[PDB]
Formats: C-alpha cells, structure tokens, sequence
C-alpha cells in the first residue's frame, strides 16, 4: 500500500493506493463516513476473505477526507474547511496524479453524497457506485429546529455516533459498538471530525429527479440497513433513480453500518453487481 | 448498419458500424482478408446465432481494405496502394472519427497482419487480438522464387484463393470453394484486389521476441485450420508471444477460412477468450 497526497484548490487530501491496475477496467475508489477514515470504515470488507479475491482484479484508492488521514495536524480555530461540493472537487485532482481515468465509487454516509456529487459532475469518469446510507437532502427548517435541540444535551461524539449507528445498536452497546464510541470519543483528530460533520450537516440538495436531466448514468448499488437511522433518504433515493440501472439492497440485521456488520453479503451483492455491469467477477 | 469513410494520409478507407456502444467496453473492429471484405469475410460469423449474444453488448466497426468498399472505383493504372504498414495507420484516423478509445481487434490473413502492426504502434488502445491466418513473416528469397514461379501458370484469382483456402479445400470443390471462386474470379473490383494482394505479399517482418521489446501487450487468440496453408506459421507466431497472454485454437476440419466453416466453435472460442479477459460473454 502506498499513501499519496495531492494539492488542490481547498487544500491536501490523503490517499491510500492498494494492488495493481488491471487493464481497461475502473479503480475502486472509496470514501468514508463522517467520524471514521478510510480503515475504520473500510477494513472488515476490504479484508473480508471474498472480497479479497474480487479486488485481486482491481487496483484500489482508499481517500481519508482532509484532516483525517494518518498524523493529521488539527486545522486552525476558524479554519474553512471543504464543503462536501469542494471535498467531491478534489477528486479529479487524485485521479489525475494518479492517470486513472475511471472508477467505481464506494461511499458510506457523507463519503456516498460525495461520490455522487462527484458523478454528477464527471459522469463520463465514473462506471458504478455503491453508496451506502446515502443522503441526498438538505436539512429543512424541520431537521435543523430537531438537530439543534438534540445538540444541547448531546456532545459532539454522541452525535456522530446517531448518524452512523441505530439508537438500538447504540443501547445494546455491542463489542463493535463500544469499539466505535472509543474510535469517535477519543480520536486526537476530533475537531477535524467535527468540521467534517459540519460539512455534512451543511450540504446542499443533490438534486435526483427520475427522467433527467439530474440524474445518475451508471449502475448503482444502493445500500442500507433494516430500521437504520438513514433507512428513509436511501428507500427515497432508490424512487429517484432509474430502476433499469438501479439495485437496491436493504440488509436485515446489518444495523447502521453494513459495511461493517455484514461484510460478507456486502461482498456477495458487489460480486453481482460487478457481474451485471459486465465485469467477471 | 451505418457506414462511413474518413480521410487520411494514404486516401480515403470506409467502414461500417453495427449495433450501439457499450458503456466503458471496447469496440470489436475487424479487418479482412486479401479477396474478400468485411462481408464476404466476416458474416457467417458475425450473424452466426451464438454470436449475435454476445456481440449485442459491443458496438462493432467493420473496417473494408482502400478499393474494397461498396461501389469502389478500380484504382488508376499505377497508382500507390497502402502498405500494410500504411493501412494499420489508417485506423487511428477511423477511431477518432468514431471517438472509440479502445478496441478488439479480429483480422484474418492479412488483416490479422495489419491489427497486428496497429496494435504495436498503440498499444494502450487494444484490448485483445484475435488472429485468423496471421503470418508475420517477410518472404524471404527462397519464398519469392516459389511464388513467382507458380506466377507463371497461375491467375492472380487462383494465387488469392491458394493464401484462402488448403490445395485440398479447392481441389475438392465444395459448395463453399465453388461460390468463393466465382466472388474472387469475377470481381468488379479485382484490379483493386491485385493491388491489396500485392502489399501483403510486400509485407514487413513484424518482429515478435519472446521477452520484449517488440510484443504484443494484451491478450491474443491466434486461430488456424489444422494442415491449412497459414498453419506453420501460426504455430510460430505462438511460439514468439507471452504464453500468460496468448491463446492458440488450432482447428480440425476447418480449412484455409475457419470463420467460414466452424463459426460455432470460433463463436464459443471468442466467448471464453472474452471472459478471461475479464468481461461478461
Ligand atoms: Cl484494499
Ligand atoms: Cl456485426
């Protein structure tokens, strides 16, 4: 593996390169959920031993958002940190350093919004995304007046952790869970997080309308927990996008991050949807 | 079927353009033989059932030699004919056309020669090879004595049909041979086809080496009929190619034109040749 940074326009992002390119086929690229980097969002399934013997076939690009890579300073008090429009900006600059000329994108949460902001933007650059949790709206009035009031008896941690785990799994406080709640509470990296979530909080309307012209070009695979806190925007999304294109799964029992509860029918859906784009797998 | 001529530094060449293009896979171009064209070469494959299946996920672009197109003018008295190396250098002026970055390239005698030269001068936009007949070898003094003396009592049209088909194919005289014959003797174009004829005849070593630098780079299936005229030099050209890469389907009972008499098996042939490559067929 082999860790890059790039400048761009907003400042630098971190990437971590895995195996080798395959001819004529996309990188796997990915990026991570709010309060998380590219491995405590990513490992279980890119490790997953199935999944392995897929990606054999591909070269891979894990993004750590800014501030979130390995030995991140803490950004300045005040600092202006990317908006997620920004963060999907500097993508063409990794791929460019780079030379990859097409991927597969694989976001969770803020990382899905981003990886399809980034395809509404360059949709000749991407072949297929799995975007799990994906949220595409804005807060309205609603939300923020119900975020906000939350935010007065709850820390910032707290908080990251209701966006990426159900309030069940939250109370069942599993060992995957506890793990979780050391990662976010404890990080050394924490106000970077918090402006990442800030980010995410702040995000405009990706604008999906089925039959164009705001719409996705490629195969997706959307992805979504049974009951999980981002179970409604992803059923919503899958209404927006066209349905020959379009694959919808919604695990039981995977909670609010599938990635890691499930890695393995994760892997077995991705091998599939891989086959149905045309891609032996 | 739509087709086009585009311009170049060595006159103008057509082609036709099947089916619609699949998203981030590479076209399938063809180039055919000396006496023949895209038709008479490549239909029974191309329309054989199995293979209507498979190329339904490709867009494919059937290149006719300078003089072989529908409704050409015989070429004036004296006038330059292509060389090999001039018509391999016909095709980036057709993909540009097109916008096609990549291709597979399936030629059969000549026309696996020039997908051969083509595919060595840009290699970063080929994905795999099939050729049918491939002999890449200049002929050398002894060749030349040989061939000018069967000149002697020789037509030009039995000369082509001898590269074509084995001594056996024609003197048996199927149904086949028997309408070949006719195609060829009876040409409108056949002043055309001289001139084609003898560029192949002119050829250039294309100098493969087991261990670069002068290699194919991707994928190849080399095709030719057991004791067929082009089978031992086939057989070489395997023996030069990466054996990692390089697939050798040497076939009983199809003659000098395998396309034309066992589309079935070189149908099934393609497909796995396709899968291994890494798509879907
Ligand atoms: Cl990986
Ligand atoms: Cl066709």
């Amino acid at each position: 593996a082999k860790t890059h940074s790039v400048e761009t326009p907003y400042g630098s992002v971190t990437f971590t390169v895995y195996g080798t390119p395959y001819p004529y086929r996309p990188a796997i690229l990915t990026y991570h959920d709010v309060g998380l980097n590219y491995k405590s969002c990513f490992q279980p399934l890119f490790q997953f031993e199935d999944m392995q013997e897929i990606i054999q076939n591909f070269v891979r690009v894990h993004v750590d958002a800014p501030g979130m890579e390995e030995g991140a300073p803490v950004f300045p008090l005040g600092y202006q940190y990317p908006s997620l429009d920004q963060l999907a900006d500097m993508i063409p600059c990794v791929l460019q350093y780079l030379n990859f000329s097409t991927i597969i994108g694989v976001g969770v949460g803020a990382g899905a919004y981003i990886l399809a902001r980034y395809a509404l933007n360059h949709p000749d650059t991407v072949e297929g995304l799995v975007l799990i949790n994906i949220d595409p709206n804005a807060k309205g009035w609603m939300d923020w007046a119900a975020h906000k009031l939350t935010g007065l008896t709850s820390s910032i941690p707290e908080m990251i952790l209701g966006h990426l785990f159900s309030q069940e799994e939250l109370s069942g406080n599993s060992e995957l869970i506890q793990k979780y709640r050391n990662i976010i509470t404890h990080a050394p990296n924490l106000d970077n997080i918090e402006l990442y979530w800030n980010s995410y909080n702040n995000r405009r309307d990706l604008n999906f309308e089925r039959g164009g012209d705001i719409t996705l070009r490629c195969p997706v695979m959307l992805v979504v927990g049974d009951q999980a806190p981002h179970e409604d925007a992803v059923v919503e999304c899958n209404s927006k996008l066209d349905p020959t294109q379009t694959s919808f799964l919604k695990m039981a029992d995977s909670g609010g991050q599938p990635q890691l509860t499930q890695p393995g029918k994760l892997t077995e859906a991705f091998k599939y949807f891989l086959q149905g784009m045309g891609y032996m797998a």
